[PDB]
């Protein structure tokens, strides 16, 4: 006798970080799916230094199911190490002298002292197995969320027509605000334009961040992001991180749009480091799906962004801080989401893992 006879799975650890790592040993996980189909993994490495801490980019064939490391991306720049924030993204058109195909990985590069942010771009022409500096993008200050300094965070790549989009929390502009939601655009991923802003709230320490993007089949892009000082916050907390949301067909407008709260039809309220990815599947309109990083449940969407329309669903993988999600060229059904874990203090605890999660099955078709 032999094995019986698929695509889902639950749980799937991809990396379990040494006892000496600090705390949170790992967090921040981001998928890529190649258009081979291979899929790739990062993560913020909270490894002792030296050697300077790098993001691990590991690699599945099949489709998930297991992993394996294959190079690092490392800061070859200014001596501090490729730090929090990584990003991973596939070029799907040519900007300047990186074709179609180009992986680039973005993040913020920070010395040990976290006196500086460094928000950088690298591009792999090999399918994520070796890597160069392309560009600094922008430069800010102590890597602390406090008011009143001036660190950069948290970068989201997305093309619209000629144009790459670099999406960001940006605090050095803070006459009026301690934080905004920026973005920066090139045609030739070396010269930047200046900074754009997406999202501001008139109170001094309202933090909007940690900003999304996906294209709906209306030509619509929705931008989600935490709006840090949002509105009611719940019984014992005076300031929270709501998930709020704005759409546009133009994704270099989000400012001047009207925002809008994620609020589940059975009152659920999601918060904290969203991320939001559109797929074909659920029909007409497809499906908008977001994850935030204080709850184990998905959130969709199959009316555009209609407020009124956003359910919730469970799943097997775990609330993890910023926990990504992926959604499958060859197979809209398939969804996957990647966490590495829970803010610090994570009790020495968290590890790097995802699951494979069939729509037709979670939302009950």
């Amino acid at each position: 006798a032999m094995k019986p006879a698929g695509k889902t799975f639950s749980n799937v650890e991809i990396f379990d970080p040494p006892t000496n790592y600090r705390d949170p040993q790992v967090l921040y996980a981001r998928p890529l799916e190649l258009s081979d189909g291979t899929l790739l993994g990062t993560w913020e490495n909270y490894s002792p230094e030296p050697p300077n801490v790098w993001f691990p980019i590991v690699k599945s064939k099949d489709g998930g199911k297991t992993w394996k490391e294959i190079s690092k991306v490392k800061d070859t720049q200014n001596n501090w190490g490729l730090r929090y924030q990584p990003q991973l993204y596939e070029l799907p058109r040519a900007f300047g002298k990186y074709p179609k195909g180009t992986v680039l990985c973005s993040g913020s590069s920070i010395p040990s002292d976290l006196s500086e942010t460094l928000i950088e771009v690298y591009a792999s022409r090999d399918k994520g197995y070796t890597w160069e500096f392309v560009s600094h993008v922008a430069l800010g200050g102590e890597a602390l969320p406090n008011p009143g300094l001036t660190p950069v965070w948290e970068p989201f790549l997305m093309t619209y027509k000629e144009k790459l989009i670099l999406y960001y929390s940006d605090q050095r502009d803070n006459a009026t605000h301690s934080q905004k939601l920026v973005h920066q655009t090139t045609t030739d991923l070396k010269k930047w334009s200046k900074v754009v802003d997406d999202t501001k709230y008139a109170d001094y320490y309202a933090r909007p961040g940690m900003p999304t993007v996906a294209k709906l089949p209306n030509n619509e892009y929705i931008y989600v992001y935490e709006y840090g000082g949002g509105p009611n916050p719940p019984a014992g907390s005076d300031y929270w991180f709501p998930v709020y949301y704005r759409l546009s067909k133009d994704p270099q407008k989000f400012l001047n749009k009207a925002h809008h709260q994620i609020v589940s039809n059975d009152g659920t309220t999601p918060a904290g480091s969203p991320y939001v990815v559109w797929t074909p599947y659920g029909g007409k309109n497809g499906t908008i799906v977001v994850s935030c990083g204080t709850r184990s449940e998905i959130f969709t969407n199959q009316a555009l962004g209609d407020a009124s329309a956003w359910k919730k669903w469970d799943v097997p993988q775990p609330t993890a801080y910023t926990r990504s999600l992926l959604t499958f060229q060859k197979d809209p059904d398939l969804l996957m989401i990647m966490g590495a874990g829970i803010l610090p203090p994570a009790g020495g605890k968290n590890t790097v893992s995802a699951s494979v999660v069939r729509l037709s099955e979670v939302m009950k078709s």
